[PDB]
């Protein structure tokens, strides 16, 4: 379904890209989004899909817009407009300077310091999880590791019982890839209902878990309110439940289809870190945007106040103008340029946790299960949305080849 073209949007700039259901989705989700960068597509286009909105197709514009919060506000970061308007997570929907305070408190619960004191657990969990699968000679990756691994760590992080994983997970998925059952608002409201009671209890006594830290936090002056606490916790759900999870499946799907790259890491461990960044560029997966604060001519195009513009974080690193032969995975890429963890004042606060989980996965997995491949005769399917992901990943291997360390 297409929205009628607003009077102010050029005739020649219309490219009906459906961010939640791209035409070339069959060739991989990153490949589907890459069409927006073909020789005949303007740097900045307008799509009549999902309420109609702009779409910067080049990392140059993307990076640029993400730096100018004065014009491109995070107030309404999601598409459709109903989703963005409803989006009120702190600080992801705030613009500087208001953001500073909250982002600083949020940084306390997932930043590097937290990731370092968690390294051992993260590592132990990966091993424990993999050692379990190893003798099976097969697995449904997305659900057997890609999900349990990041989520349990996040739940331990937040101090939330693991029983709530399916619940919190489903709702979170509705904010990134709506199955259609519920709107963004409803999903958000549902998550808030889960958090609020928890915040109330934790607000009392201190606490090492994320929710406590936030609930007992102090932003610009007075103590943090429950609503603020709520909005802050929310901003952590997508990352702790839906981003890493999907990223691992993309990266692992690739590794299963490319023995070469696997062998390379297996016999050249030291390259795992660099390999992680390249996979982060290649299989980048987030794409949100901003809303115009006023009428503004941006690169020849006249944007009106209230317009929404999609700045796919996943496109920068695929832009041939920033990375030669972008669709090729080269662990030895001299300059791995990308905006996978975003760009600007909203740079991902969990990228450290992300990278560690990715590095621990590649390390522990390849060591114990170096030789594996996609189950015989199976097609891997992707899904596109605020956060694209992999539907399922059937992997198989011979147990005799596995190892225990
Ligand atoms: C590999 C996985 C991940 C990717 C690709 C990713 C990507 C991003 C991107 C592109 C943004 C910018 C959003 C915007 O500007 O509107 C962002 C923000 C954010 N991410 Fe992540 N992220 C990942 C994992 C995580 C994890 C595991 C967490 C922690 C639970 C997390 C927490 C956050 C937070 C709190 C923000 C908001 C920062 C702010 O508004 O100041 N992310 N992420």
């Amino acid at each position: 379904n297409l929205a009628p073209l607003p009077p102010h949007v050029p005739e020649h700039l219309v490219f009906d890209f459906d961010m939640y259901n791209p035409s070339n989705l069959s060739a991989g989700v990153q490949e589907a989004w890459a069409v927006l960068q073909e020789s005949n597509v303007p740097d900045l286009v307008w799509t009549r899909c999902n309420g109609g909105h702009w779409i910067a197709t080049r990392g140059q514009l993307i990076r640029e817009a993400y730096e100018d919060y004065r014009h491109f506000s995070s107030e309404c970061p999601f598409i459709p407009r109903e989703a963005g308007e409803a989006y009120d997570f702190i600080p992801t929907s705030m613009d500087p300077p208001e953001q500073r305070q909250f982002r600083a408190l949020a940084n306390q619960v997932v930043g590097m310091p937290v990731v370092d004191k968690l390294e051992n657990r993260i590592q132990e969990l990966a091993c424990s999880l993999i050692e379990s699968l190893r003798p099976q000679g097969q697995c449904n990756f997305t659900e057997d590791y890609a999900e349990p691994f990041p989520i349990r760590i996040f739940m331990l992080l937040a101090g939330l019982p693991e029983e709530d994983i399916p619940h919190l997970k489903y709702l979170t998925d509705q904010m990134t890839r709506p199955d259609g059952s519920m709107t963004f608002a409803e999903a958000k409201e549902a998550l808030y209902d889960y958090l609020i009671p928890i915040i109330e209890q934790r607000r009392q006594k201190p606490g090492t878990d994320a929710i406590s830290i936030v609930a007992n936090g102090q932003v610009n002056g007075r103590p943090i309110t429950s609503d603020e606490a709520k909005r802050m916790c929310g901003a952590l759900l997508v990352g702790g439940l839906d981003t890493v999870v999907n990223f691992l499946s993309f990266s692992m799907e690739f590794l299963a289809k490319s023995p070469e790259h696997r062998q390379e890491l297996i016999e050249r461990p030291e390259r795992i870190p660099a390999a992680c960044e390249e996979l982060l560029r290649r299989f980048s997966l987030v794409a949100d945007g901003r809303i115009l604060t006023s009428d503004y001519e941006f690169h020849g195009v006249q944007l009106k106040k209230g317009d929404q513009i999609l700045l796919p974080q996943m496109l920068s690193g695929l832009d041939e103008r920033e990375n030669a032969a972008p669709m090729h995975v080269d662990f030895s890429r001299q300059k791995v340029s990308h905006t996978t963890f975003g760009h600007g004042s909203h740079l991902c606060l969990g990228q450290h946790l992300a990278r560690r989980e990715i590095i621990v996965t590649l390390k522990e997995w390849l060591t114990r299960i170096p030789d594996f491949s996609i189950a015989p005769g199976a097609q891997i399917q992707h899904k596109s949305g605020i956060v694209s992901g992999v539907q399922a990943l059937p992997l198989v291997w011979d147990p005799a080849t596995t190892k225990a360390v």
